[PDB]
Parts: C-alpha cells; sequence; structure tokens
C-alpha cells in the first residue's frame, strides 16, 4: 500500500534524496529535458502516450515538451519537500497518481522513469546508492497507482 | 495571446510578485489551504468543480483537499521562477491551461481565485499593491482559457 511504501523512505533515503536533488533541481529546464529525452529513447514505445507533445525528437525546440518537462520537476519538488511529513507526502502522491491513473499508466509503466534517473544522476556524479534512493520514492507512486 | 498577456508583467510587476511570494510560498500547506477554503467560502459554486475531494469542510483535515493544496502552490512556484524568460512562462502556462480547459474552467471562472489572494497577501500584509501584481499573473493564465 501507498502508506506502507512512504514508509520505506528511512532517514538515510531521504538524506541521499536532498543531496542528490540540490544538484539535480538546480537546472529543472535542463535536467527535466534531458529526463523525458532519455525516456522516450529508452522506452520508445511509452511516446504514445504523448501525442499531444507532436514531433519529441525536437526536444527543448518543442514548447509543448518544455512545458510538460519543466513541470514534472515541480512535481519532484514536491515529493521532496513533503519528506518530513508522510502524511503530507501520501496525499500529494495520491493527487498526483490521480491524474496518470486517468491516463492509464500503470505502475510497471511508471517505473520505466527509474532508467532516465539513474542516468541524469550518474551524468552528475550520483552512482547507484542515488539512483537507489531515487527508486524507493518513485516506489512510494507505484503504491498508488 | 498568451504571450501579449504576459508583456503586462513588467519589471515592476515580477519585483512585487517575487517580494509577495518570498512570504507567502514559504508556507505552502498553509496558505494553499487558505487559498482554497477561502474560494469556497467566497464562491460556494467553485466547489461544484471539486466533488473528488469530499467533505470540503474539513479543510485542512481533508487528505484530499490538503493534497490538492499544496499542489496549487508549486504550480504558483513554477509561475515564479519562469518570469524572466517569457518563452518558458508561457509553455508552462500553456501547459497548466490543458487540464483546466479539459475541466471546463472558463476564464472568468479562474478569475474567482482573485479574492481569495488578494485576501491572503492582506493577512501577511500585502496591500493591494501587490494584489493588481497578482491579478496580472492570473490575466496570463486567463489568456489560454
Ligand atoms: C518521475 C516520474 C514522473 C513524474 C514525477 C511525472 C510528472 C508529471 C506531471 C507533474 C505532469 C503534469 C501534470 C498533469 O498533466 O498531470 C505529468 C504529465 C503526464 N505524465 Fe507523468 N510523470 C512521471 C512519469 C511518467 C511516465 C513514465 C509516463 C508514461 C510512461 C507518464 C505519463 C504522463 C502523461 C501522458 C502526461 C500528460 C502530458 C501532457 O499531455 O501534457 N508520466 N507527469
Ligand atoms: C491561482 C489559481 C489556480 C492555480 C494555480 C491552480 C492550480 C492547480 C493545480 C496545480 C492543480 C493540480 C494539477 C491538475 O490536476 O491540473 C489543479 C487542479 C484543479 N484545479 Fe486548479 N488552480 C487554480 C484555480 C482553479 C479554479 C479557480 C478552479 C475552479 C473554479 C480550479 C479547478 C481545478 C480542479 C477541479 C482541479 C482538479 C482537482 C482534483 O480533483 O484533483 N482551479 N489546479
Amino acid at each position: 500500500s501507498v502508506y506502507d511504501a512512504a514508509a520505506q523512505l528511512t532517514a538515510d533515503v531521504k538524506k541521499d534524496l536532498r543531496d542528490s536533488w540540490k544538484v539535480i533541481g538546480s537546472d529543472k529546464k535542463g535536467n527535466g529535458v534531458a529526463l523525458m529525452t532519455t525516456l522516450f529513447a529508452d522506452n520508445q514505445e511509452t511516446i504514445g502516450y504523448f501525442k499531444r507533445l507532436g514531433d519529441v525528437s525536437q526536444g527543448m525546440a518543442n514548447d509543448k515538451l518544455r512545458g510538460v518537462s519543466i513541470t514534472l520537476m515541480y512535481a519532484l519538488q514536491n515529493f521532496i519537500d513533503q519528506l518530513d511529513n508522510p502524511d503530507d507526502l501520501v496525499c500529494v502522491v495520491e493527487k498526483f497518481a490521480v491524474n496518470h491513473i486517468t491516463r492509464k499508466i500503470s505502475a510497471a509503466e511508471f517505473g520505466k522513469m527509474n532508467g532516465p534517473i539513474k542516468k541524469v544522476l550518474a551524468s552528475k556524479n550520483f552512482g547507484d546508492k542515488y539512483a537507489n534512493a531515487w527508486a524507493k520514492l518513485v516506489a512510494v507512486v507505484q503504491a498508488a497507482l
């Protein structure tokens, strides 16, 4: 359950999330677009869910893609900000899950963002320890899907 | 159209938006809920759009309402952060407008948030000058609806 998943965010996991976000969250536009373009490159099958965006290969030059990419980073910002209060983290995660459920995004589908996150993290000198930390946060959302 | 509305965001207006946000945005849960509950109190009819939230009379105590309220504040955070780049502000405003258009929320209906905003600002001692600045930000989003 989402409540059990949130409890998996231990002290050190929370710390690693904050430490890496401090760097990653510094460039929301750049890292956000990198996240999306990597998702579409490594998992081309997900492009169908983003028909509204148009030609996704344009990257940064695609206004709709840039809009979604920047907005995506503020969702991550939101999650990180709620790490101190599990009750708040959960209600925000559930809200966030509602819109993805409406788009029929499964927990398995949602989990594909883990690849992109791991790569962007590694490009900034953050290794497996951090990728695993972020995977735990993603799992919280997966539990609500 | 959206670009044209963003043009009213002059140097002075952006300055007041940033200064007032520094305070208002420092308690996203508290002020976010204040905005929502005030909207519902002053315009009871807007509750019709939030049936999914359940018993909104519970306010802060309502997990779903609290979830929407906190998240709402991150949309504003997004906008404030994009003020110095019209291109980015526009793509993020248009993305934001997509979900509200799907909900059949007209520009006039969206404008009802001006009252709550003015009242929340007043509670932190930000007068009409600041309320006017925020009305202009709301006008940019209204231009997309
Ligand atoms: C770290 C993981 C993810 C985060 C934090 C995230 C965040 C967001 C946010 C905040 C929005 C914009 C608000 C909204 O329209 O609901 C959004 C839109 C969307 N997301 Fe996710 N998302 C994630 C992963 C994914 C994945 C992996 C898929 C699909 C395989 C997905 C599919 C969608 C779709 C289709 C939209 C609508 C885009 C549009 O038409 O504007 N998301 N996501
Ligand atoms: C400053 C003004 C406003 C801001 C920044 C704002 C922000 C947001 C955000 C961030 C979301 C979550 C993402 C999404 O589902 O689209 C949202 C959801 C929503 N907003 Fe707005 N909004 C504003 C005003 C309004 C107004 C005035 C109405 C109605 C008259 C409205 C109706 C909705 C509805 C119905 C939802 C869905 C709530 C749910 O069931 O989860 N919004 N809004």
